[PDB]
């Protein structure tokens, strides 16, 4: 219901501040690491780059976020390496290298196996943003192995992917027919077909309705990813807290049984609007 309302949040640019400090608001149950978003057919070893924050262009190494997300970890936060975004090149290239990079993600991100870029770690999940790939095809492959690997292991790490708000979606609609992600974190911006608009709620509450209608199994899965600010959305779909309080959610169709909470794209215009301290407050 909404007060069982878990909230996830963006992470990854020099504005958004220390990852520790992220996690000690206390705000947030889940925060995406933003992103691995250059991969594909002859890239054997992806390397991460958060812009001003660390990678070799930068002369600061990402090794050194090793003992905050262990910090996180602690005080029950879940910590996921997100794949893709709005920039960089990726591709899943080919059905053989979906299994190189599910083995990739395991040893150096997943399983404290070897040091990786993020240092020695075991992360909580893997979050797929897949909104500009080269092309649609292989994401299923990639979600496939990574699901078998996890059954080999025994592991309990999560799988979640963020399509847009039009079902179905162009690039991930193969990979979310498996049944096989934890999470959907449905797309709620930037496009006006499926969007909140001042005094019109009809279009997010229909869209709400088609992603429950056509995501397998019937659990408390589903998230509305929202803009933080206007700024962050120029395609529109900014719904200001008290009219998301007050009238979106108390209006979508299975609250109960279906809705796991919202997602803030992202960190840095949360902290400028105060946008999670709102909902928190009226909760």
């Amino acid at each position: 219901d909404i007060s069982s309302t878990e909230i996830a949040v963006y992470w990854g640019q020099r504005e958004d501040g220390l990852l520790r400090d992220t996690c000690k608001t206390n705000n947030y149950k889940i925060v995406f690491i933003s992103f691995l978003d250059k991969f594909g057919c002859e890239i054997r070893k992806p390397e991460l780059e958060l812009e001003g924050v660390c990678g070799p262009s930068v002369g600061n190494p990402c090794s050194f976020l090793e003992s905050q997300i262990k910090e996180c970890q602690r005080m029950g936060v879940k910590v996921f390496l997100a794949l893709g975004g709005p920039k960089g090149t990726y591709s899943a290239c080919s059905a053989d290298y979906a299994k190189d990079l599910a083995e990739y993600l395991h040893t150096y991100f997943l399983s404290e196996r070897r040091e990786g870029p993020l240092g020695k770690v075991a992360l909580d999940g893997i979050h797929f943003d897949i909104q500009k790939p080269v092309d649609e095809l292989n994401w299923d492959n990639l979600l496939e192995e990574l699901y078998q690997i996890k059954d080999v292991y025994q592991s309990t790490f999560l799988l979640s992917a963020a399509p847009g708000c039009l079902s179905p979606d162009e690039y991930l609609d193969n990979a979310i027919q498996t049944r096989h992600f934890d999470y959907i974190f449905v797309r709620f911006y930037n496009d006006r077909s499926c969007q909140y608009s001042t005094g019109n709620i009809q279009r997010i509450r229909n869209a709400w309705l088609s992603w429950t209608k056509s995501v397998y199994p019937r659990d408390k899965n589903l998230f509305l990813e929202l803009p933080a600010s206007q700024a962050t959305a120029p395609g529109g779909g900014y719904i200001p807290p008290s009219a998301l309080i007050g009238q979106v959610l108390p209006y979508l169709p299975d609250l109960q049984t279906r809705y796991a909470g919202i997602a803030l794209w992202n960190r840095q215009a949360d902290k400028e609007t105060g946008y999670s301290t709102n909902i928190i407050r009226y909760l």
